[PDB]
């Protein structure tokens, strides 16, 4: 019992957030789910310190997911704050791998060997274009959206059908991996080095340095830049109201539902805002709480949703740029959203 | 018409939960259940405040029933908030009591005045032998389970058959009370004065002092009793089958086998659990909520107990000498279940 | 009457459909119809325990026929369910046994004898043709067939004169049991251990691993490996209308027509039908009520067959590997049901 | 003392093709290689097998390398030959065991463990893409890699940072096993039942039933798909080039050398052949004697390998589909020889 423990104790000090999220799932899923993370957490944290060699990593993570066999691996120098000890007593994660499900084993293994050597490919290579920025956080982000849909049927709390076609899954992790990207863009700017996700294909057309957008100034630009970004976003949308409407399961539906619903908020927020290059664009803890409790079941989650993309329509002027594309991005969605009610 | 509405008013305020189960019930028992419920209910509203004198329950309790034929009676001096009002309006109860076939009435009677009895016996002495403990919750929840199988009779929905042995049906409503004592331990133990079910003939093997199960000192004694406790209420798992295999009407079925399931769960989660002797240990919105919805027919009900009950003996080590007890326990369990698929 | 009551309460809990057909006849036969399925259940239950050794069915099922006396009898680690309970207190066979005429007892010894040596033969051995399957299918089904007839005959409802040839009393057994086989695939395939019981000279034709079949990528052969199947099974047709014509009482009639009528309409529906492989494939409640209710005499009885003989044909077209084949079994059919009208 | 002439014996018994190079390594590493060998043979001797529950192997195998711990453990009834022989004396093995540098013991029961799993993984699921292929190969072939390169490394032979990457030590399993698959064919599909390797991936494109490329009349097909898998298992060759030129010990790259280039030339003599479907083509002994007595040197073993490739290069012409696969792949093997000249 003391491993699963430590398990969601480093969990919900190292993730608090999605630690709050993840205990809407129970009995034996929540723990597949949570070791899922934690795996994808160690993996992430070796393949963000850049004091560890390129070489190291090029020929580490490919085979990190061979470690989950191994009840003796670990690692003791790497890792920041409580990042550490789930490295240095990875002992506990992988015992409590070796417990669940045969069927979660793979799943898991599997997708921590496709997300790492994702990572490699990105370790050695920028992210130009559109097609690397899609491919970038389908590793990061699209594939865990796969292995969670290979999780709710190999649970048996969804139809196994759900598991054919995992386009709109990898929609599922794009729509938060990017409304994340976007808010979290100062704080990753001036990160030392700098870690930038923003696709040259798309910022270029506004500037020629992307850290020249915390200067007050060139601000007319950085959020027609911004925008572009949303509405780069708010494609997925569709695709998200067609993933949950498709999920059965009480469980797995406020699981998958209420990270979504938080993204559309967020994103209405930080959509044509400037604040957003200066500052945390964060929702108000009135409006996180109602989604944590109404996303419960798709009609009220649908009603959400779709108050947040007007909320975001409804916020610029048909002499900002994008009145058009976005004008047609939030009709895309709600279409979507009024064809499940 | 306004009592009925009262009732049902007080009802989901006093008990939420079951307040939603019992509209599993059609009208025509769903009243009857509903006016039985809020009579016991009043009744324990007495019993457990120790605001007032022992001398004043003895002297009220064993006249509760005869209060019926009463729709002016009230009481205004008794317990907290809602139930409080329910008391000090007691005569809703009574007026809808009238409204009522004679057969319902008179097991309604039957079942306040034995129950009232038991109460007071007691009320002047506390459980130390298993026989105390099993006794006493025959007096609060074993003889619900004769009252409703009574009800179900009496209406006709389920055939004459079933009230010929009320084993089973005391067995039910054991199983649900020994597992609410088992998970409210903490909460029970924390009331001033401090409130005590666990037997001592029980806990009395793994201390002398039943409140150090709140310092983490003793947290192996106090985890080695838990198991012991629940092991206990597993006693009544092949029974509790039994009579929900027994029962042909499928609305009598969902509400009876709803509280059951959620009784499986819980004693799934409480089991080897330590979090119990610091906190409530409950299911997850979600499950719940997925219980509720398939608790409709006898199979898939099965299936659930059958989950849980595999949960259970899955979160058990075989370091511990619990899980000898509990292996044989969960085999009789598992095997009357399997018994009717 | 607390032994036949067990008998029942037993044979209405593991084939709740036959447990109604059986109603169809008198009460003198009933019993005796009811302790001869009982019996050979308590056969089966015996040669299908996967968890069991083999030296210890022969040793024991060639001894089965003759432990029906002996009312000191019984096996207490066996089947699952209710069987193991039939098994285990399998008293109240033997005594209602002897309770019953013997001029039936003899046919239960014969057949219990010859359908579990039967079964012998094919525990360590397999089916590789189809003189295997009709073998096989002889000795649990088509000697129930031999039995039932030679019931009739000795209750002097049916004619002396009919229990002289066996053949067509056979094509009954077979029928009703190759069309099982069929439509319970995937039911067997999924057996753990696996249950194959389709003739290795088969399939050897439409593929080269039976468990394929699971698989979706194989549909097409699959398929037409079941029209073969269902193929092999409309040459019993025949044979069937035959021994269901012969037939003169009223009550004996019903109870020999609409397993047939229900089996000749689950196989028009098996035909041509990929959901076998995921899924058990049965008639819709309001078809299987109009079985019932329609096969009392043999004008009724021979137009359903006839209409569902005529959805089987319906399927296919031109293209099919059986096509041509078919329409010649189909009119084999309904030649023999239209030389009757 | 003893053990080991059981091992070694068994050893020139069961693989005469490996047995070879193995008794020409240095008597220190050459007991692991052979114990390690032989481990691996009981292993694959139960998978292999088709007399024994798939159910309990599943359970079982996992667990076989624990077994290398208990002298006195030893299988029964399983395996012909004298790989039967290998098991009821298994002891003789794992007391050699015993007496083996500790490192040794752990790559041998690392491998051994991982290798086992990837069988279960493999018992039930099938080979259809081009990745069940690889992984598949991988559990059986690669794994051999990985352990002897770890064995070269735990004798100090070999630079400890040979280990670093075991990608190519991968490539090096799997361009031997792909050969053998490759020319085994006819001898593998062939069996009771059949056993196949090539991925549906591939010869989906080449024929609609495998078995269909043992008539004269596929022929065409038929090598046209034995060419798309030649090119497949050539993909490995640049990286089998690169492992051998990283071998500093001549004893270690005579031992890994030879198999190599035995492998590339059994290729380069099934490629475009079509006897293949029908017959077992092969390397003529004085060849493989060529071989065994130069594959000793970096520049021999490099000069054998280079024309090798040529041969099988100069096999196809202009109206071959392959043509244009197998020049980049052949001239892509060819420059990394090249390199290291
Ligand atoms: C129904 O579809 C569900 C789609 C979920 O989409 C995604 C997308 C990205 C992430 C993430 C994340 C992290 O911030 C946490 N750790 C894993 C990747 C990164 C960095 C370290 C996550 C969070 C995540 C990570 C691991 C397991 C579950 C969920 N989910
Ligand atoms: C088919 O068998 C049915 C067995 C039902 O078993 C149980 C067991 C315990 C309870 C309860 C309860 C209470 O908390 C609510 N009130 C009545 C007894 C106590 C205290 C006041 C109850 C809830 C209950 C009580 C009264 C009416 C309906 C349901 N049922
Ligand atoms: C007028 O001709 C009548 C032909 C009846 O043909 C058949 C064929 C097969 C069966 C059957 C069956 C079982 O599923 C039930 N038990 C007996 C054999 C198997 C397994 C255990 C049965 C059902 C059966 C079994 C026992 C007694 C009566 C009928 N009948
Ligand atoms: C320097 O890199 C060396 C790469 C060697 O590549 C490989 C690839 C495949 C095999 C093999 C094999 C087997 O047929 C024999 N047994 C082990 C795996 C299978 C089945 C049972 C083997 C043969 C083998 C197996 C065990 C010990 C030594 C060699 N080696």
């Amino acid at each position: 019992d003391e491993d699963l423990r430590f398990c969601y104790d480093i969990l919900q000090a190292v993730s608090r957030s999605f630690a709050v999220v993840i205990m809407e799932l129970d009995e034996e899923m929540r723990d597949a789910v949570c070791i899922f993370y934690l795996v994808l957490r160690a993996l992430d944290t070796v393949e963000d310190d850049m004091s560890i060699p390129v070489e190291f990593k090029l020929r580490e993570l490919p085979k990190f997911h061979e470690h989950l066999h191994d009840t003796t691996w670990c690692m003791s120098g790497v890792g920041v704050g409580r990042e550490r000890e789930l490295l240095e007593r990875y002992t506990h994660v992988t015992r409590a791998y070796s417990r669940l499900g045969k069927a979660y084993q793979d799943v898991i293994s599997g997708i921590c060997e496709r997300m790492a050597n994702g990572m490699c490919d990105f370790l050695t290579r920028k992210v130009e274009t559109k097609a690397d920025y899609d491919l970038y956080c389908h590793y990061v982000a699209g594939l865990v959206g796969h292995g969670l849909t290979l999780l709710y049927v190999s649970s048996g709390l969804e139809d196994v059908r759900l598991a054919d076609d995992l386009t709109n899954a990898n929609h599922m992790g794009l729509f938060l991996q990017k409304t994340n990207i976007i808010r979290d863009f100062y704080e990753d700017i001036c990160e030392v080095p700098p870690r930038v996700f923003w696709p040259r294909e798309i910022w270029e057309k506004y500037t020629d340095d992307l850290h020249a957008f915390k200067d007050e100034l060139h601000e007319a630009k950085a959020v027609e830049c911004l925008n572009a970004m949303v509405a780069d976003a708010l494609v997925h949308v569709p695709h998200v109201v067609e993933y949950l409407a498709s999920l059965r399961d009480p469980s797995v539906f406020a699981f998958s539902a209420i990270p979504q619903v938080m993204a559309m908020a967020t994103l209405s927020l930080v959509f044509n805002n400037k604040d957003v290059f200066h500052t945390k664009v964060k929702t108000t803890r009135g409006a996180t709480a109602r989604i944590f409790h109404y996303s419960t079941e798709l009609q009220a989650t649908l009603q959400m949703l779709k108050t947040y993309t007007l909320r975001l329509a409804a916020r610029m002027n048909a002499q900002d740029a994008c009145y058009d594309r976005i004008e047609h991005l939030v009709n895309d969605a709600i279409r979507a959203m009024e064809s499940h009610q």
